[PDB]
């Protein structure tokens, strides 16, 4: 198993945007000396729940600032951008960093961003997939020439050409049955979301495999990733309290019609939140349900910098003793 | 007077893109500890004469690996982008670097690029200033709320808020009379292009001054920038011939045959190209013609990496003795 960190960069009444960005940079710097494999950035727009709207640009900075970690965008939403530019940027990061950039992308999760960037909400899946086809052409051929209802232009060259052969590694967010099935047929790895339930992830996991099994695609060398929140307090009840407030607004913004108490109750017990033992047990359960090979954790909900670093140092010690 | 560098990142057949990027990053690293003030990145698309299509992605990398120099986009074309996306990017650079990013922007010169990106060709200049009012709004207030022919959506918060009061420092490319007058009415400093004649740069400097004087704008603390190509060689014919190869392709793609030979003669005699003395006299004449207070130089045309470093070193020796 491989481990990594991901940054949600949420801001609330106690932590402002300048603060959360400054804390992210300190951690990248710290963790770059350790055994953590990957550092990933989350994308969000117009709300307190995620201050980074341009993950690739933040990935560029982290890349030029660190020496070991691989840096990845965790869920760059491609449907709301021009394919050719996403490829231009991704290939630039690939070149400047010499193969340390990973391309995590996604379909559009919030509809208010679709009806904002004025993209047709009726043909969202076809758009998303056409966008990928164009990016992927560029990655693999250095050129791209589309001829369809969304993008029609001549044969252009996309500079600079990729550094890593075939373009930077890719992985797609498990946002819908349609996407998973789609990812399955191509052999692209998925990243299971932390805001999902264990039940929902096992279902996606199963579907990916049946579709993969059916279309005759070799999924034995594919490494799925799972994201999880980690908060370890000596008083597991405190931990659940602290994470509760962190998540408070996120659950109302994104999960407006489920029932607040239910979802908060589920995110809290299914994520690595609690005492060392509870936190740990939950992790194993989550990994068994989806068959993720890599684990990305977020330690941002712990406000005390001393405590956060302590918990980080332990995860790192376990990686050395048991995963070398 | 202040001095800095800019990267054209042109490529050919005896030079690859993997190569020019590696060379920008090395030069950036050497120069970051010398007396150069700013490092600037040029933008271009689907052509050999400019491999960087995303200067803000590159600026992020450069800012993360440098400690002393300011990094700027020299000509980010905003007309073909969604203004909310640019403001989001620029504000990120401003926060992460703690104010070391400078926003050089520009208008869209090619009608072909307008069609490519679905912007209305004939409205080019109107679209340009509306985009800009949206970005400046975000810089100065943190929210934007347009209501015009191009963009109309309710009020949104653009995260993260700027780090520098008023957003990062801005400047604009003197690409037309229209833009120069526009810039003059706003009190924005210009960046005069290396590829224009002295007569033209002179014309732009005068027009700016007139429009400024007439609208009662105080342009006393406004420092214009000048970009120049530098190729010094003990043999004045050697330098002019080396630069000629560097430029040949650019002159044909851009200045078609507006008598390819007249334009070429001019570029080679007007830029800082020749023996040290020729090179220097040419620089003096250029500054006189436009009143630029800051000078950005490109040393790329010099293929010999030791010869290049020697010139950079001498240039820096001058700043130390005569400009400290």
């Amino acid at each position: 198993m491989k481990f990594g960190l991901f940054f949600l960069n949420f801001m609330n009444s106690k932590r402002s945007s300048d603060q959360v960005i400054e804390e992210m940079l300190d951690t990248a710097h710290y963790v770059d000396q350790l055994k953590f494999d990957t550092l990933a950035v989350y994308e969000n727009h117009f709300s307190n729940n995620g201050v980074v709207g341009a993950p690739l640009t933040v990935a560029g900075f982290l890349l030029g600032m660190t020496k070991n970690a691989k840096v990845a965008s965790l869920n760059h939403v491609i449907t709301t951008h021009h394919p050719v530019r996403v490829a231009e940027e991704a290939c630039l990061l690939d070149q400047m960093s010499e193969g340390r950039f990973a391309f995590g992308f996604s379909d559009c999760e919030k509809s208010a961003d679709m009806r904002f960037f004025n993209r047709p909400t009726d043909s969202q899946f076809q758009l998303f997939s056409e966008c990928h086809k164009i990016i992927n052409d560029a990655f693999t051929t250095g050129y791209c020439h589309p001829n369809n209802d969304f993008y029609s232009f001549p044969k252009i060259s996309v500079n600079p050409h990729a550094f890593t052969e075939g373009g930077p590694a890719q992985f797609v967010n498990a946002t819908s049955k349609e996407v998973v099935e789609w990812a399955a047929k191509l052999g692209l790895p998925l990243v299971f979301r932390w805001d999902d339930s264990n039940a929902q992830r096992k279902e996606y996991a199963g579907l990916y495999h049946e579709v993969a099994q059916a279309h005759g695609v070799d999924v034995s060398q594919v490494r799925h990733k799972l994201t999880l929140l980690v908060n370890q307090n000596v008083d597991g009840e405190a931990a659940r309290a602290e994470a509760r407030v962190y998540l408070e607004e996120f659950v109302r913004e994104s999960y407006s019609n489920t029932d607040f108490e239910q979802k908060m109750g589920e995110l809290l017990s299914e994520n690595a939140i609690g005492t060392y033992e509870e936190s740990t047990q939950a992790a194993r359960v989550a990994i068994e349900c989806c068959g993720a090979a890599d684990l990305l954790m977020s330690f941002e909900s712990m406000e005390d910098k001393a405590q956060q670093r302590a918990v980080i140092d332990v995860v790192n010690a376990n990686i050395v003793k048991y995963h070398s």
